[PDB]
């Protein structure tokens, strides 16, 4: 199985959470880890999204939804002719998501800070993928890495690499 | 009561749809038309909210959120130290979202096509507000404007005005 991380962080270089991340899967030869630069080729991107099987979306959760970096490559990337129309490229293959947060994860539910899971700030992910015919994956949602011990870190980094590798 | 309609078309100048909304709101002079330019100034932009009570998001729905210059918008218009940290500026002004497809408006819920209303969309935007201390607006979902006949259009345009102007 093919894997695609699509990385959109736009001050990657500067993130702190990213680096423990790339770490996690730099030796499975079938995982392709990607940064969006903000002037991406799109014959590019859509030429790397055929090669793959699981397309996973890595970034931060920038006021409750992915960065612009991720929004314009999906709104140039995945055109009505190449994502549905009659190609449907996409059919069959799995979207994840890792999106990280600085907040608790206890704060996105019903009665909590933020009222709302990460499930239902996922939504427009989740409507892509059905309107794709993508088979989308339970997220996996990173809340606030740098705060945690060693042991909770390497925990949720084993998470990651089972995100990306496990046959799927 | 003074309002800011923030427009997010990200074509504005082909924008068919665009003129008619302008042209509804042309004769109130406590509403403000402002289209987002790619090279928005940051100082400007708050300085607009500042100055308004009622602002309004005004945008196509491209994959089932925002186009990416709005988001591109939030992401560094709305800082921690504008939005929230000490300051909280938006706290008290009403949000409003204008958003158009060119979907019909019954795909957009439980057993449907699309599986998720509009409101279910816009979460995103409904957790910033709780965030910012902002009252949200029930969401104004314009869809397939240009397909309405004429009298449609006219009284979709009308709720337009009223969404803009009307204190209650």
């Amino acid at each position: 199985m093919q894997t695609l991380i699509i990385v959109a962080h736009p001050e990657l270089a500067r993130s702190n959470t990213q680096p423990f991340f790339k770490a996690a899967i730099e030796n499975f030869s079938n995982v392709t880890w990607h940064p969006l630069v903000a002037d991406f080729n799109v014959e590019q991107e859509q030429s790397l999204l055929l090669q793959n099987d699981r397309i996973i979306l890595e970034f931060p959760l920038y006021w409750y939804s992915a960065p612009a970096l991720l929004k314009q490559w999906m709104d140039t990337v995945m055109t009505t002719k190449f994502a549905t129309g009659h190609q449907y490229a996409l059919e069959g293959k799995e979207l994840g998501i890792v999106v990280s947060t600085g907040d608790n994860g206890n704060a996105f539910q019903a009665g909590a800070a933020e009222k709302f899971t990460i499930s239902e700030l996922m939504r427009p992910f989740e409507a892509f993928a059905n309107k794709t015919k993508m088979m989308y994956l339970p997220i996996l949602a990173v809340h606030q890495f740098l705060y945690l011990e060693p042991d909770a870190q390497q925990r949720l980094l084993v998470a990651y690499q089972q995100y990306a590798t496990n046959v799927g």
